[PDB]
């Protein structure tokens, strides 16, 4: 797809086999979800955004699918106010910003 | 250009007569700069991100030149950790996400 930016660029994403939606966010280094329950242990990680920091749970080798592209990546789970697909995942699906 | 996302997508911007650098951020609704001095009246606003809220000043009808494309629109000013170009500005230059 070729997505304009008049509205927030949410995409359908299946993460851990669960159908969710998340914002394609070129300003985010990492992919973060708030409304998923992933299996197994996780490791503590911290991320920093506009208003300060959050403690997140880092889950590794998680399957992610967007627009037919299935990849294996790192997913953070934490109190983000909105699910975001970061550059880590977007590079895997070959997304670019164009103008 | 076509911008891959292996590194943070910074672009050169001219705002308030000054050359600045800012992150092209499709997860940001609005453009925000730190420490730039704009003429005219502003209104107080708040923006919300990961980690909490940010107090900013909103200036309207601000010319911005983004990697050499002219736009007139809203510019927020406040202590963001990184200057961001948001969707409000990127829609004015026809930016799209492609995958
Ligand atoms: C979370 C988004 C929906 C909103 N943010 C834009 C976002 O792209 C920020 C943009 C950003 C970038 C750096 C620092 C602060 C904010 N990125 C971000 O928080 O990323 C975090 C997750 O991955 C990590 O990598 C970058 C920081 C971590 S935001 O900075 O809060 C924001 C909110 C409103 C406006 N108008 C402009 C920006
Ligand atoms: C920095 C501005 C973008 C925001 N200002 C918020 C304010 O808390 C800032 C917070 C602030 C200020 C500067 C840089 C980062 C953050 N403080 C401030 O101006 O303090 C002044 C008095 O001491 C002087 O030296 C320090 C700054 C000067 S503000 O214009 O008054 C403001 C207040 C409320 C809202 N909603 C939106 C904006």
């Amino acid at each position: 797809p070729q997505i304009t930016l008049w509205k927030r660029p949410f995409v359908t994403v299946k993460v851990g086999g669960q159908l969710k939606e998340a914002l394609l966010d070129t300003g985010a280094d990492n992919t973060i979800f708030e409304d998923i329950n992933l299996p197994g242990r996780w490791k503590p990680k911290m991320v920093g955004g506009i208003g300060g920091f959050l403690k997140v749970r880092e889950y590794d080798q998680v399957p992610i699918e967007i627009a037919g592209h299935k990849v294996i990546g790192t997913v953070l789970v934490g109190p983000t106010p909105v699910n975001v697909i970061g550059r880590d995942t977007m590079t895997q699906i070959g997304a670019t910003l164009n103008f």
